[PDB]
C-alpha cells in the first residue's frame, strides 16, 4: 500500500534548482546528510538523558557510509531519533516552506548552492548527485516507513517490509551515472576530511568486497 503525495509548489521549486543549476562543487551533499544525521543524534542523546529508555531500541550514537559500486548506491545511516510518518510527509521534519524562501532570496542576493545547509534545507542537496533518493526511518514513538523521490513534483510513503532498523534513518541514494566518484573510498574520505572533521559522532566508511 504505496501513498503518493506531491511536493509543496516551493519544495518542487528547490528539487528544480538543485536539479538544473549548473554548478559543479557537488560533494557538499555529503557534508549536508552528515550534518543532518548529527543533529538526529543529538536529539535522541538529548531525550536520553532524562529517559534512558530512550535508548532501548539502540545505544550505540553512530553514522555509516555505504557505498555499493553494484546498486550504484551510497548509503548514509544514522541512529540518531528517526522520523515519524508525520515528519516524513511534512518535508522530512523541515520547515521547508520558509527555509526554501529564504535560500533562494540569497541566491539572488550573491549566496551560492554550497550554503543550503544555512536554511535548514540540507537534505534537498542529495539531488546534485541523485536520481532517485530514498529514505528508510523508525522514530520510537511509530513504525518503519520508506519515503522515495525521483524529483517531478511527488513523493511515495510506504511501511517499510525491509530489513528492521531499530531506530535512526537511512538515506539511500541512487546515484546519477556520471557522479559514481561518491562510490570511491578515496573520494568519500577526502570529502569527509574536508568538511565533517569535527563532527561529534563516529563515521565508519565501509568498504566494499
Ligand atoms: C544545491 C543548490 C543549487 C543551486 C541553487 C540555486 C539558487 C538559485 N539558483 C538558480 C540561479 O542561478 O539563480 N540555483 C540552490 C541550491
Amino acid at each position: 500500500e504505496v501513498e503518493t503525495f506531491a511536493f509543496q509548489a516551493e519544495i518542487a521549486q528547490l528539487m528544480s534548482l538543485i536539479i538544473n543549476t549548473f554548478y559543479s562543487n557537488k560533494e557538499i551533499f555529503l557534508r549536508e546528510l552528515i550534518s543532518n544525521s548529527s543533529d538526529a543524534l543529538d536529539k535522541i542523546r538529548y531525550e536520553s538523558l532524562t529517559d534512558p529508555s530512550k535508548l532501548d531500541s539502540g545505544k550505540e550514537l553512530h553514522i555509516n557510509l555505504i557505498p555499493n559500486k553494484q546498486d550504484r548506491t551510497l548509503t548514509i545511516v544514522d541512529t540518531g531519533i528517526g522520523m515519524t510518518k508525520a515528519d516524513l510527509i511534512n518535508n522530512l521534519g523541515t520547515i521547508a516552506k520558509s527555509g526554501t524562501k529564504a535560500f533562494m532570496e540569497a541566491l539572488q542576493a550573491g549566496a551560492d548552492i554550497s550554503m543550503i545547509g544555512q536554511f535548514g534545507v540540507g537534505f534537498y542537496s542529495a539531488y546534485l548527485v541523485a536520481e532517485k533518493v530514498t529514505v528508510i526511518t523508525k522514530h520510537n514513538d511509530d513504525e518503519q516507513y520508506a519515503w522515495e523521490s525521483s524529483a517531478g513534483g511527488s513523493f511515495t510513503v510506504r511501511t517499510d517490509t525491509g530489513e528492521p532498523m531499530g531506530r535512526g534513518t537511512k538515506v539511500i541514494l541512487h546515484l546519477k551515472e556520471d557522479q559514481t566518484e561518491y562510490l570511491e573510498e578515496r573520494r568519500i574520505k577526502e570529502i569527509v576530511k574536508k568538511h565533517s572533521q569535527f563532527i561529534g559522532y563516529p563515521i565508519t566508511l565501509f568498504v566494499e568486497k
